[PDB]
């Protein structure tokens, strides 16, 4: 069966194991950093293996290996974390090193966007994603606003790539 | 706030004005609010009534229309058949081959089902867009057809 | 059968006799229609103004209810609204007239007067709003049966 070997990476607190958590068992509340689970997206069956790391936890070989092997990657910054936001340009950076590529499938997220505390405006990540050539999706794992669309809009990248 | 224009296509019959009364009015026998992801938009469709069958006309509500539904019927081979043309066709009045749009297969509910879900899949994914399953009966779909098309518009605004 | 005497007033040029004829005969270019509305079996009188003041006041105190017609695409003509609605309760000596606001030619792009600024001065003047082609016939039943409906609660 085909799998998806998916990495979302962002800075601590942004929202990576909520928005995965919601994807994957349908649910919020206000931990596992691994998931596994079938899905089928545009009629086609697929598993999504997917880790959420912001780069300093303990498993770091662990981390390495997920990073070498992943064949899409969510940039998720929260949309009141500015510094998450700034963070993103150096997990592009590490991502296109560890894959020694340019040409990497990838989706900016601003995740968030559920809350009236706005540090990040839409317009600044529209620019990121498009300098990046990349799509930028705006999420809530609490209200799910998003949250299938970031993920499938990456394995749809990652198809892009493979063909 | 945002108004979207939106023109519901696809062959005689296949119930683009039954979608776009259960979408504004509620009902099985042209302008809605709705808020879609947060923001608050005006969906205002384009009331090609009485002028459909003229070329020239659907050239201009091709023009003017931010995106299209490409509406075929479940238990109608030859209106599934007929999607490509009418996107090559708004693809060139409009002079774009990036234009908004969604697959949507209507008349979910009958029984006498032609066309697979599987082959309007591998279209939409062939496209790159959404494909939504409705009924204009039931409702079943039909909010998240018009709303779906609403995202890829902004999607396409913000590249 | 119940008569119901219909006046259909706005400038020239903004369809009052095109949305008259298309009524009465269903096609695009007083009057009388037998019609069943709301299941009642109904004979409407329709004076179609687009042809002098003993005039106007013997219409205006005869007629039970005023089509206001004004064109999408005619500033003037929306503007010229007020004009015939006072006119009519003035002439009437009254504050309950049965009347419709009218938006015609729907099927063209053009459009120069909003659909939100017409709704507005609909509800001033609590009468419902119809935008209607004369054309495609869109919205034609619907501004005369309103119209039918609204003398009918006058009346009541
Ligand atoms: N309002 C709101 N809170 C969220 C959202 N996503 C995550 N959170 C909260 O933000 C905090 C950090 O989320 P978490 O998933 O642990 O972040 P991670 O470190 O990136 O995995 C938790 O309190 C979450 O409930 C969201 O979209 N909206
Ligand atoms: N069973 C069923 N009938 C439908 C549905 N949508 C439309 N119809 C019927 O299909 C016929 C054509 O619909 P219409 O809206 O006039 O199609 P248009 O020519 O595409 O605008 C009418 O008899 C509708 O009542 C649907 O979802 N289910
Ligand atoms: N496009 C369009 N033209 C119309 C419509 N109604 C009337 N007309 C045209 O507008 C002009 C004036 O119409 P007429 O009925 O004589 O206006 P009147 O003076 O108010 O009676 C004529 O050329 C009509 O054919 C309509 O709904 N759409
Ligand atoms: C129901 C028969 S009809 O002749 O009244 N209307 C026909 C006209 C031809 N046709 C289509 O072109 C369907 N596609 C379509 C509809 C519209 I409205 C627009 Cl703006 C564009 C397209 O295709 C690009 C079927 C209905
Ligand atoms: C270009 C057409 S015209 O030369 O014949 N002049 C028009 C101008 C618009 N018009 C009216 O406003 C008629 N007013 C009117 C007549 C009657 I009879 C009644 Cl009951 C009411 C009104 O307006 C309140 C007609 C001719």
């Amino acid at each position: 069966m085909t799998e998806y070997k998916l990495v979302v990476v962002g800075a601590c607190g942004v929202g990576k194991s909520a928005l995965t958590i919601q994807l994957i068992q349908n649910h919020f509340v206000d931990i596992e950093d691994s998931y596994r689970k079938q899905v089928v997206i545009d009629g086609e069956t697929s598993l999504l293996d997917i880790l959420d790391t912001a780069g300093q936890e303990e498993y770091s070989a662990m981390r390495d290996q997920y990073m070498r092997t992943g064949e899409g990657f969510l940039l998720v910054f929260a949309i009141n974390n500015t510094k998450s936001f700034e963070d993103i340009h150096h997990y592009r950076e590490q991502i296109k090193r560890v894959k020694d590529s340019e040409d990497v499938p990838m989706v900016l997220v601003g995740n968030k966007s559920d809350l009236p505390s706005r540090t990040v405006d839409t317009k600044q990540a529209q620019d990121l994603a498009r300098s990046y050539g990349i799509p930028f999706i705006e999420t809530s794992a609490k209200t799910r606003q998003g949250v299938d669309d970031a993920f499938y809009t990456l394995v749809r990248e990652i198809r892009k790539h493979k063909e």
